[PDB]
């Protein structure tokens, strides 16, 4: 049986923001991902902090803006009274705004999707953290997280 691989977006501290960490996606039990969130450097008094997948990569100039709009395939709303009514992406909306100068916290999601094939993936996409007030802070490319795969292979970085 086939399980699809763990992603990670790594957060960089450069003139532009502060904020640094790692956000990781593992597939968990019951049709789940585990995200783990592991965040510092944060503006504190500008949170809480909403952060979603968004549509388009982090360009080399990691210019925020070029992820252009939240994942939404289901087009769900920004205010919602379940959890599966807000966007596949909207990870703050479902599980919580970041919140702190530091921010470290694990939760289960059950409609991202680590699987290329699912309408849901979120592969290749990106993760933007905002402001209260929408202003886009910092941003990181989802990634693979292990260097080596296949049923044949160690990894060992
Ligand atoms: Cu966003």
């Amino acid at each position: 049986a086939m399980v699809s691989p763990s992603l990670i977006a790594k957060f960089e501290k450069t003139s532009k923001s502060n904020i640094e960490g790692t956000i990781k996606f593992t597939p968990a039990n019951n049709g789940t991902v585990s995200v783990s969130v592991d965040l510092k450097g944060l503006p504190s008094d500008i949170g809480p902090f909403p952060y979603h997948v968004h549509e388009k990569p982090v360009p080399a100039s990691k210019n925020c803006s070029a992820t252009e709009n939240h994942f939404n395939p289901y087009n769900g709303t920004v205010r919602a009274a379940t959890p599966a009514a807000h966007a596949v992406g909207d990870l703050a909306g479902k599980h919580g705004n970041i919140m702190g100068e530091s921010y470290k916290t694990e939760y289960d999601d059950s409609y991202i999707s680590l699987n290329e094939k699912s309408r849901s993936y979120i592969g290749g996409l990106s993760i933007v953290i905002h402001a209260n007030n929408g202003t886009r802070l910092n941003c990181a490319n989802i990634t693979l997280l292990d260097e080596g795969h296949g049923n044949a292979n160690t990894t060992m970085s």
